[PDB]
């Protein structure tokens, strides 16, 4: 359970690396961490199950980091072998809007990881609220 | 590949078994299919991550099937080895009204399955909308 | 245009048969006219594409007709190839309430017909509003 | 099924061409792909069945594209006869506002294709929601 | 203008006879006064142009006169030859509803008349509000 | 029959001329086409029957065409002799918005035409919704 | 003037009698006081002008006195020519509904009296708010 | 009777002049045509009966017309002898607001006319809605 | 002064007597203290000045109490001569509703008194809010 | 009564003078006509019984006349002896806006007058709504 | 301060006794503890300053204790001499409903106490919200 | 008594002084009359009991007047000894808004005074509504 | 550290017992586990800090449980030495209302634990939302 | 106790300092007072429990003092074991917005202090409403 407890950390490390990727619009690191067969259920998709990375690009063009701050709270992992793991966490986002006001946005996320040829890559993601 | 396809069919089938279980409010099948460490993100949890199974039991108490048919639409399955797999699908629920009118409800579910000692079990579920 | 005007008259007659089958909840006749791989976009389906006839089976239960009168207005027909056609019409439904009041409902419909084994079968339907 | 799998791949490619023609307001290409007797049910038409292409011409004016990205998801294709097909898909549109905000729009679509003079032309379209 | 002033009266007579027909659900007198090719724009049709009498029948079945009273106000006629005339009038309807309350319903009507083989018959009608 | 068809085309054409006239706010054509005794039931009249033409003039004052295309859908014509005819049709109007957005408006119109001294003229109009 | 002051007294007496007839739904008195061609603008006629006595008869069916008391405030009489006069006044109506509550209803009324063949009779009435 | 037909015309003419006086704020004509004792019920008086011409003066301040058109629909006149009359008519008003938007206001009017020393004067006016 | 102090009390007493009569619906006392010519401005009259004891009779029919207490706060009395006076006071009323709940109503009251032939009588009352 | 009808004109005049003073913010005339111990019930006192003239000073400060006309409708006076009276009436206030929109305000007023050393002074005022 | 800390307990106690009396509708204890000239500001007085004990009698009539608990939070006392004090505090009221739903009401209370002949009596109370 | 009448006046004066200080934002006078230990219950404190002169300093920063008048209605004062007192009063404030409009604010106020070493000082204040 | 890990467990255990005590209304256990001085912030206290166990007693009336389930999610504990601790956790509550409808209520809680004479007791509780 | 009473004074001093640091957005002081592992329930964290100092840093960017004054009311301190304590208090915040208006904001806060290596530091904070 020591090579398991450490394995979880890897997941947290990777998903944290994955999050920082989206935060500053680093599409290259996004594609390296996301498989090509990645399924997706998220608010930007309206109840549709998206396939592949392409659909995600749209959100990697522009003003870059908008002085926003995201926080992954209590990551919760599940181990299933030594190449497959899933992690669920609450993601908090802090931002200032239109006039400079401060607001917090919240969303529940789930990610399914697969150790493909050494390195972990995200196969499926699900976001809500 | 064929071992894969068949494997995917194995996932869709159990998931289907579980859904039928929830419809007819059959605890036993539910608990037989849902692990002890099963984590869950769902509307009834208000954005909180749920653990255990004690929580889900609140809904299986009562009048069984409210004469409400549910459909699992185009299940997308992911294979990770031979003991880890995940499936994403849209879930449709048709139910009758007070005045007898017919209505349809939608939610997007994800489920992670770990093959623990031969039999498949759900370790994490995520429902939304 | 007589082999064209006849075939349109014919196409309209089978959809009329299908609509009647639906009105008096005749699923046997209904499935005779709907292909096994039939797809469908419709309000009861919430933006999802449905395959098969089982989903529509749900509306075929519960007594029979009511004081419901349905009408297919100005059916527009396109003849395509060997055994293909598509038809478009506004479907009008005259009904009464619990208070005996008379109301009129509308919906726009599209059906695609294919002739297999000498019989016209609906392979796709799109209903809106 | 290879003369079936090819023809579906083909049908999807022409609707992709049509959708692009619409996105960048290319009416010349648009009319090349839409029959002269094309019919249409669509939100902009308010429950009425439209004939011709002139009505749709209205949307082809005004600069060109915007920061609009459109996508055709899980296109479902039915092959009918000689030169007939019909396709169904959820059309996803990613756009931005005056405030630079990103929004996602959806619409369910059905098109009926006929092959005349060796070319696939759309003879009927139904769009909803 | 004496055979014109009298001709108008005929129209008023006939349309008044036509109204009393609908009031006490006399379908036979309705069909005798309404042509077979009668076009119709009315609230029960939802913006659709109805053709023929059939669609009208629905409203000639039931409780008969419901203790209601209609009044044709200031008829206004137009003469066009000696076999074609159109009349427009405001139609007021008095009724008691659910509990016994008294309410007045109003609608604007237009009718186009044709003298076919001696007797006048309604070819087209349009009601609003 | 052929004299009839051609005659019907005569009605649809003038009506079309009148509609174009209203679009480009061309009084002259309007008044040339609308009789002196023309009665009218329309939304701008609030359920009142209008006489003369003085009233309609209020709308032709100003910026001509607001860059708004109108379409007369499937004109249904009625023949009554050779100097009396009526036509019913749905009318669609596409117009631009403040923010440049596109919008469609609908109304159901009826028009009565009297052939007075060779030229066709409108004696009564009825618009709704 | 004592002749006019006494004449202004008769207008108030008949008008008062007409108001009681209406209160206890005494129709014979009503018709003995309202001309056969009496004109009328009133709430129950929605902006429309009524002619005749027939329209009003609708309201004389039923429960004589509904436990309601109407009061004619400061009648103002105008004597015009010979056998002609008009009166304006506020009409208050106190009534008991449900729950035993007491309420007051207000209206402004105008009536025109013609002394046809001796007896004063109302030829025109306008009621508002 | 034609004597009566012309008297009714005289009444429609003077009341049309009175409307014009109001429309362009010509207070002299207004005073000429209205009696000193004239009473009045109207929106600008909130259920109160007004006496004297004074109260009306206020609306005759500057701003002549306002690109506003007032219409007098089908005036109903009652002739009570040779020196008394009352007229009832619906009055339409199309006004241009801001944004150059065309709207229509409606109201029901009644005017009592007394013929004094040869000339007709309005002794009472009632307006609603 | 002491004579004026006595007269002031006398008015407090009578009016107090008058309110107690209104409380228990004693019409005899009420008409004894309220002169015939008594004028009234009160919420129930809707801004209309009321005359005589008539309009009031409507409130003296009914239960005869209601479990509501009425108080006369700081009566302020003006003495004008030995036969005229006026008093103003805040009037508090406490009442128990349906659900056995106590509530307080308030109102502003002014009364004008006249010592007509010995006894004091109210000739005018103004109530508000 | 010719002496009673005289005292009543005098009371109407002084109160007319008093209101004129209020319109043109003539505080000197106000005080000369109002008793130093005048009582008050009015909206601006929010339910409180005001005493004295001081409270009203606030309102006399400002832009004298604001292009606003006030009329005192049908005044009713009560004579109580040759030295006391009270008058009731509805006061109509017509005023303009920024947009130059005409509006009418309304209130109900009671005033008590006392003859002190020959001059009529107001000892109590009551204004509602 | 040990004498000041003593007088402060005494003031908290008596006021505790006083509130206990109000809860269990013990009017005898209420009066014994409240001065006959006690002043009052509280919701039930709707903004009026009540004087005396009479006004409160109304509330002591009823079902003694209604299953409602009241608590006096952090009392603050002011000692002004050995015979006068005032205390301030928030009073919490917990009560049930018909459905048996628990709720908490809240108010802010100030009370002024005067030592008269040895006993502490409340001369002024103030309750808000 | 006369000594008590003098002490009562003294409290009216000081508190009056205290309100004028608050009106023109004179913090010096305010802290001179308000003892250090002064407690407060006021709308701005939101049901929270406030202590010391601190919380109040926030309102003495600003324009220094505002064109608002403040009155002290019927002060009721209780004398407790020669060094303690309390007063209650309705407080009227008249203010002119943005659009040069006058308005009246009201509030219920109670104050507790202590003659600490010669001068009077407020140790507690309660404001409401 | 494991010593610290077990101390945190002891804290999660006692607070879970306290939740159970509340859940089934066992007031003895409640009193045992809560200190006499326990302070509290919570909805049932409306922003007021509560002191003493008394105030809570109210919620321990009859109706043991209510088919309601309370859940304590991921409890975060802080260990401040061997006799102090504070725990933070989210608390979920699924309750059955009327109609047998399942709902979830949420709230964030914090409990401060002091270890006295060997046994842990709650000295403070804060609850929100 | 003088030791505990002085210890309860330090908790109020540090808490007061922490509140000023937050007021003027002085982060170094903030982090010198909040543990690195401080827990937190607060509005800005929507029902979620935060860990660390990083989340809070978002709010220290910008305009030091926004012209706002916060006040800590009646702090209540609980001393637990050694080097441990908690404090509860209401925090009022008066602020000037736009239009120059003054408002008050209220919140209930709970903080837990651990005396780690001499200096008291906050390890847990809960803020509500």
């Amino acid at each position: 359970n020591d090579s398991e407890k450490a394995q979880k950390q890897d997941i947290v490390r990777v998903t944290q690396t994955l999050l920082d990727a989206i935060s500053c619009k680093d599409f290259e690191t996004y594609t390296r961490l996301c498989d090509t067969s990645m399924t997706c259920f998220e608010p930007e998709a309206l109840g549709n199950l998206i396939e592949g990375i392409e659909f995600h690009r749209f959100y990697f063009d522009g003003n870059r980091k908008n002085q926003v701050h995201t926080t992954m709270l209590n990551p919760n992992v599940h181990i299933i072998g030594e190449d497959a793991a899933c992690v669920a966490y609450v993601k908090l986002t802090q931002f200032l809007d239109r006039n400079g006001e401060a607001h917090t946005r919240q969303s529940q996320e789930s990610r399914v990881w697969s150790k493909k040829q050494g390195r972990w890559v995200c196969v499926h993601v699900h976001r809500s609220t």
